[PDB]
This record gives structure tokens, C-alpha cells and sequence, in this order.
């Protein structure tokens, strides 16, 4: 098991992928989160160019936090994760948007409102284990 | 350090003490949360007696769950919860109600819904890192 809250610094452009394997640390019935956030700096106050939150069973939200201040969110009600399983997740940087594959479905998409540049780490925290994570970084 | 999620198996009665200190995984701009149930069972679905969920900075919900279903939440926007800081939270059981101490103000109350003696175990998680915790057991 890799540490949860886990952080690694990280750049991102077009043909990136960001791979996360893990479990929810609870039943659906419990509630548990998820969350993923690419930051603009290593510090964990500073502004999140793609906010991603599950609330297992029930919905995700995503979202923006620029100048300190949250954007408008996108709430969707799709949930491909099932309760008490495993879980890979596979988020690819499109020209146009971050499209989020659940188990190898695509499940979300979000149209970049900043630059993918401009990320320069990715958390993952909230109510989960991780076995795996990776950033490729293959394309110039 | 205690390892979160935290559960202990647990009995309570009018005059029982549950303290907890930790400290939250995130700056509050951030929104971790905490969440402490008294279960009927040991089994993580089991039902609820008591479910005490900050979001810190933001809000409080308290509420039960009962034959697997929730009940009627109770709100509150009441925040001693310092950003950054650790925390100690102090909850009696009184005859009539739960008091919630934060830091030793009174912060909280929620009126018994169902006997303290149907409590079996209580689980302590979310988004905190946990240095103490203990259930008092000095009354008859
Ligand atoms: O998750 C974020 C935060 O809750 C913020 O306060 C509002 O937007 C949501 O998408
Ligand atoms: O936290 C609980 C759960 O979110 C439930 O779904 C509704 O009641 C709230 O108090």
C-alpha cells in the first residue's frame, strides 16, 4: 500500500495519464470518499486545476479552485464503482478535456478551464487504500 | 499514532466518556472531514445510533441510522474547530442526550434516539490522524 493522503509532484500536457488503483476504506452504505486534485504548486492550499470527488453510491462532483476561490462544480450522478471492490482508474489529458475511465469505462469528462501546464503535483486522499499510481510522461 | 479507520468494541451507558485527539490531514480551504459513529454491531453496516460528521470549517451533521435507513439529520454551522490545529473531543453520554465537548467548550448536543446500551462499537475515520482514545468505564 502506497501512504494516503498521497502526493507526487507531477507535470501534465496532452497524451498524459494518470493511473490510480485502490479500494474504498468502507461499505457504499457508509459513504466514503475519493478524491483527486492536480494543484498548481506543491503546497496544498494553492488552486486545483481539476477537482474530482466521488462520494461512493451517490455522486461525483468536479470543480476548479482558482485565485483560492472555488469555481462552478459539475455534479454527476453516474457510478460505475461498485461497493467493495477494487477499483482502477485511468484520467487522460485530451486536447479539449480530462476524460475519466472507470474499470476501462469511459465515465467522465471535464473541459480544461486552465492549462494541463500549469499542474505541477496530484493528491489523492480521502477514504481509500492505493496499491498503484503513475503519471506517464512518454510524449514530448 | 492509531490507525484511522479506528474501531474499538465498545459499551455505554449514562455517566460513559469517549475522548479523542487528532488532528485533521488537510487545511481547511481543503475540507477534510471526520466522522464518529456508535454502531449496534461490529459489522460496519450496522445501524447507527449516533453519527457525528464534521466537515471542518463548514458544518456539522448529526444523525442516526436505523434498520439501514437514515433518519432526520441535524445541522449545525457551530465551528470551534481550529484550521491547522489538533483537536480534543470529549463525548458524555448524559441521560437524555450526547454533549460533545470540543477543546473543552460544549459545542454540540443530540438527543438519545435509541438506548446508549444498544452501542456495540465505535468507529473513528475520514480525513484525521489519531493520537488518543478511550472509553470510560467507571460507572456502574
Ligand atoms: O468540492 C467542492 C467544495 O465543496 C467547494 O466548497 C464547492 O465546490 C465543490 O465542488
Ligand atoms: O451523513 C448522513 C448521510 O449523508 C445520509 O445519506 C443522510 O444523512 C446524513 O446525515
Amino acid at each position: 500500500l502506497l501512504p494516503v493522503p498521497y502526493t507526487e509532484a507531477a507535470s501534465l500536457s496532452t497524451g498524459s495519464t494518470v493511473t490510480i488503483k485502490g479500494r474504498p476504506l468502507a461499505c457504499f452504505l457508509n459513504e466514503p470518499y475519493l478524491q483527486v486534485d492536480f494543484h498548481t504548486e506543491m503546497k496544498e492550499e494553492s488552486d486545483i486545476v481539476f477537482h474530482f470527488q466521488v462520494c461512493f453510491g451517490r455522486r461525483v462532483v468536479m470543480n476548479s479552485r482558482e485565485y483560492g476561490a472555488w469555481k462552478q462544480q459539475v455534479e454527476s450522478k453516474n457510478m460505475p464503482f461498485q461497493d467493495g471492490q477494487e477499483f482502477e482508474l485511468s484520467i487522460s489529458v485530451l486536447p479539449d478535456k480530462y476524460q475519466v475511465m472507470v474499470n476501462g469505462q469511459s465515465s467522465y469528462t471535464f473541459d480544461h478551464r486552465i492549462k494541463p501546464e500549469a499542474v505541477k503535483m496530484v493528491q489523492v486522499w480521502r477514504d481509500i487504500s492505493l496499491t498503484k499510481f503513475n503519471v506517464s510522461y512518454l510524449k514530448r
